[PDB]
């Protein structure tokens, strides 16, 4: 019959003990800014959704980014400012300075406090096995945080963290996919880019949570490990699938497929196969076995799970035995 329904693990019904003006989002009210207040400098970056640039603040010579939206409903505007609004202040979540639109064009603008235009991905790929973990736990830290505050991020990347590794310091960006946890909810399945989608995104089960981040999570954390760009490399959202299933294996696939009670798409009938759970040494080598303990594949492995459900949770995570030196050092300082 239909697909069996689902429930997050923990801050399950924390929207629900808010004031509907939390999450009702299509009822906030924006006091929109002038955009004269800030002169661009120069381009940081482009995306589907979004120009994005680096500014000064004339009233006070503060730098900024400046992220001029492209045109888009004024729905998904107000999701991603009144989330931005909620989180302000949250552990190593972007800070929403001002909203503003362009005099002329109207077009609408976010302004962020300034952060390093160098993202996870250009350098990911090369650092030292306590660096990954004390990047995760900081990771770890904005994930808790928004999950514990209602809302699921979606698009979880390494193009999605900024780092000012000088610093020692990270942010959590564009909350432009995220979204507010209700549960029994039905949410849409085509969110975040291709190698990160959940297994439950490829599948089309519509009543997910929280846990999605952490499937990403899996795959940012498999692709510094392994040293492997990406981890589940696939053609289209058909093949990332197969991808994974030639990991993971195709029996614990039909098992969560069965459990749920998921219809899947025919095209998969041909393609998925027949395929073992694979031990994670399959992929150490030597220029990656520095990067790969007992305690870093204890912990991917529990990430990686088709069953939503089975996940560790951010907060669980963070207590996993890879972090404890992380955690330690953190006392320390
Ligand atoms: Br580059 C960059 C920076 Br910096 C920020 Br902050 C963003 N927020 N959404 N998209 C962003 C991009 Br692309
Ligand atoms: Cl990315």
């Amino acid at each position: 019959s239909g697909p069996v329904p689902s429930r997050a693990r923990v801050y399950t019904d924390v929207n629900t003990h808010r004031p509907r003006e939390y999450w009702d989002y299509e009822s906030h009210v924006v006091e929109w800014g002038n955009q004269d207040d800030y002169q661009l400098v120069r381009k940081l970056g482009r995306g589907k959704y979004s120009e994005v640039f680096e500014a000064i603040n004339i009233t006070n010579n503060e730098k900024v980014v400046v992220k001029i939206l492209k045109p888009v409903k004024k729905k998904k505007i107000k999701r991603e400012i009144k989330i931005l609004e909620n989180l302000r202040g949250g552990p190593n979540i972007i800070t929403l300075a001002d909203i503003v639109k362009d005099p002329v064009s109207r077009t609408p603008a976010l302004v962020f406090e300034h952060v390093n235009n160098t993202d996870f991905k250009q350098l990911y790929q090369t650092l030292t096995d306590y660096d990954i973990r004390f990047y995760m736990y900081e990771i770890l830290k904005a994930l808790d945080y928004c999950h514990s505050m209602g809302i699921m991020h979606r698009d979880v990347k390494p193009h999605n963290v900024m780092i000012d590794h000088e610093h020692r310091k990270l942010r959590l960006i564009d909350w432009g996919l995220a979204e507010f946890y209700h549960p029994g909810q039905e949410y849409n399945v085509r969110v975040a880019s291709r190698y990160f989608k959940g297994p439950e995104l490829l599948v089309d089960y519509q009543m997910y949570d929280y846990s999605l981040d952490m499937w990403s999570l899996g795959c940012m954390l498999a692709s510094m490990i392994f040293r492997k760009e990406p981890f589940f490399h696939g053609h289209d959202n058909y093949d990332q699938l197969v991808r994974i299933a030639k990991v993971l294996g195709t029996e614990d696939l039909y098992d969560y497929i069965d459990k749920y009670n998921i219809e899947l798409d025919p095209r998969f009938n041909d393609i998925l196969g027949r395929h073992s759970r694979k031990r994670w040494e399959r992929f150490v080598h030597s220029e990656n076995q520095h990067l790969v303990s007992p305690e870093a594949l204890d912990f991917l492995d529990k990430l990686l799970r088709y069953d939503h459900q089975s996940r560790l949770t951010a907060r669980e995570a963070m207590e996993h035995p890879y972090f404890y030196t992380v955690v330690k050092d953190q006392a320390r300082m």
